[PDB]
């Protein structure tokens, strides 16, 4: 019953009562050799990182300051979605219930079945290994839009990554209080004495991996898996699942969007957020290099943002994130020279390549090695350019060494967000840039979010957030559509961008990189009241002249803004099916009503 005899760091005695009781009581349950508390110091951070250095379960990579490099189970080594699920009353108030198949926007489980699972996978889950006790925050500590977590787990891996991903440590503790939390649960799920034999000295259980969430007890317990998005409790699991649940009760939003702010020669900012598939390309725009003269760009988050109406209107904006969990493969000077920097001090990595002297390589990295340098695949074996780093594979990189971190990106009350941005992978059909014609066809237009996978399929993943509803999606619209009847809220313009339309022969038709501010500049104008717009069925577009081309030549502004009645048509009656078919009963009668519409002007053309 007491386990303060196994404590090895902190005092049960020290914390408040409620996180006493959850900690005691899931050490009864798991039964840890050993229960640590986090301080969150240097001083743990570097004892914790040399110790799995100890044991095998990571290497450190001599040619960086301070840079770690995790090679994990080949089975273990990314979200599995077939395996996440949330547990409510009513299915219903989960997920839509379809029509005609089955649900592509969420997974239920009920309490019975999950109690069953439960039961099965943590009892003595920890037995021979450290129960941590991670206390964190997400969002700046002082922000009254932040919200405190505290995570269990047996990986010391989860631990280190935490300490980057969150606000982690004692003065969360000192902060909470005897305030509300959310219960973490998290473990591996290989009890010493192993049953089965460790792979890479990498420890999970993909037969038994579950990872649950219960909004309804505010707890999330996840078991089996070691990496990211099913272990770092704070940041899917939390910041977008629980957190959307959360935002839609108490009237705020909790989206899987980038932050940046962005300012003009002339001295004045904005801040924009925007929602891409996981399918990448967000921390590229999110630390954009803009090439256009006199322009800045400064990143305030690359994955997740919590956005609440403030008193006066303004639609403001936190990261609950304290560090970058990226894609390392495509990642370069090139495509992304703000990372680079980032990523070379203070930093984990996750199944990519290492060179003989001690660097990371990755597909995509476009840095020539030096004749003498060899490198070591994930897959741990000498490699010739199979590709040398996992497709999946991550850094784990600190938000403070980011060279254009926004100087508030830690401001208590957040930043002012002015336009919303939606996008996705569409060879044809889909312009460049346009506007929505308003806030419910904006909200339309997310609803509507189609990308191409990596023959090809075009997948629907409405806001971004196909993997990541806490609840009922078409309730989610709803959501969305209630803000246009809040007091004084000031909404935000709604883009939509496409930089992946390919010409007849399959070449981009864009540039994009840094070349993506000139569509930028046009957003800020267009904030800014200009006239500058030209009216389509889909959307405004800009009109003629309006991007900045300059030092580009010639680029086919025809079939780069073409749109195509025949085209549009399939489109929309697509979306229509997929609309009717997985939300159903629960779609708004004002997305059904921007659906006629976009038909009815198509029909017109
Ligand atoms: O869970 C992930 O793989 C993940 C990790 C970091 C950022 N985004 C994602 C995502 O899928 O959207
Ligand atoms: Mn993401
Ligand atoms: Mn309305
Ligand atoms: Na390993």
């Amino acid at each position: 019953l007491d386990f303060s005899a196994k404590v090895i760091q902190g005092s049960l005695d020290s914390l408040p009562q409620e996180v006493r009781k959850f900690v005691e009581g899931n050490a009864q349950l798991c039964q840890p050799e050993y229960i640590h508390i986090c301080d969150g110091s240097e001083e743990e951070y570097g004892r914790l990182l040399a110790h799995m250095q100890e044991e095998g379960v990571i290497r450190k990579l001599k040619k960086y300051d301070n840079c770690w490099l995790a090679l994990t189970d080949p089975r273990d080594v990314a979200r599995i979605e077939s395996k996440t699920v949330i547990i409510t009353q009513e299915q219903r108030d989960t997920v839509p219930i379809p029509k005609s198949g089955q649900s592509q926007l969420g997974r239920w489980m009920s309490e019975e079945d999950f109690e069953k699972a439960f039961n099965a996978r943590f009892p003595g889950c920890m037995k021979g290994r450290t129960m941590y006790v991670i206390p964190f925050s997400m969002g700046p500590l002082g922000s009254p839009l932040a919200k405190i977590g505290i995570e269990l787990t047996d990986s010391p891996y989860v631990v280190a990554s935490m300490r980057i991903m969150t606000r982690m440590g004692t003065s969360v503790l000192e902060a909470l209080g005897d305030g509300e939390f959310i219960k973490c649960l998290h473990s591996v799920g290989c009890p010493l004495p192993l049953k089965k034999p460790l792979v890479n000295n990498w420890a999970c259980n993909p037969e038994l991996t579950l990872i649950a969430h219960l909004p309804d007890r505010r707890e999330i317990i996840s078991f089996g898996s070691g990496y990211g998005g099913n272990s770092l409790l704070g940041k899917k699991c939390f910041a977008l699942r629980i957190a959307s649940r959360l935002a839609k009760e108490e009237g705020w939003l909790a989206e899987h969007m980038l932050i940046l702010g962005i300012t003009n020669p002339e001295g004045k900012k904005k801040y924009l957020a925007a929602a891409f598939p996981s399918a990448c390309g967000k921390t590229n725009l999110a630390m954009m290099n803009p090439t256009l003269p006199g322009w800045k760009v400064e990143c305030v988050g690359d994955d997740i943002a919590w956005m609440k109406f403030d008193a006066q209107g303004n639609l403001r904006a936190i990261n609950p994130e304290n560090g970058f969990f990226g894609v390392a493969p495509g990642t370069s000077v090139k495509t992304n020279p703000n990372a680079i920097k980032t990523i070379q001090k203070n930093t984990i990595f996750t199944n990519v390549a290492e060179t003989s002297d001690g660097g990371v390589y990755w597909e995509g990295i476009d840095e020539p090695l030096a004749p003498g340098v060899t490198i070591t695949s994930w897959k741990n074996k000498e490699w010739r350019p199979e590709p040398c780093a996992h497709p999946n594979s991550r850094f784990c990189t600190p938000a403070s060494q980011c060279p254009i971190i926004d100087p508030a990106w830690e401001s208590p009350e957040g930043v002012p967000i002015e336009g919303i941005i939606f996008g996705g992978r569409r060879p044809a059909g889909v312009p460049l840039v346009y506007e929505a014609l308003s806030w419910q066809h904006g909200v339309f237009v997310g609803a509507a979010m189609r990308s191409e996978a990596t023959g090809k399929v075009i997948m629907h993943d409405p806001f971004a957030m196909r993997p990541f509803f806490g609840y009922n999606f078409g309730k989610y619209l709803a959501h969305w559509l209630s803000m246009a009847h809040r007091p004084a809220a000031k909404l935000p313009k709604i883009f939509h961008v496409n930089w992946f339309r390919k010409d007849k022969n399959g070449k981009f038709l864009w540039p994009g990189f840094g070349e993506n501010s000139r569509v930028l500049e046009w957003m800020f104008g267009r904030i800014e009241g200009e006239d500058s717009a030209k009216l389509t069925p889909i959307g405004y577009v800009p009109k003629e002249d309006a991007l900045n081309l300059k030092g580009l030549g010639d680029v086919n502004v025809e079939e780069l803004f073409g749109i195509s009645k025949e085209f549009w048509e399939k489109e929309v009656e697509e979306i229509d099916k997929y609309l009717e078919d997985q939300v159903n009963a629960d779609l708004p009668y004002e997305i059904e009503r921007e659906l006629r519409a976009l038909k009815q002007r198509i029909s017109q053309m």
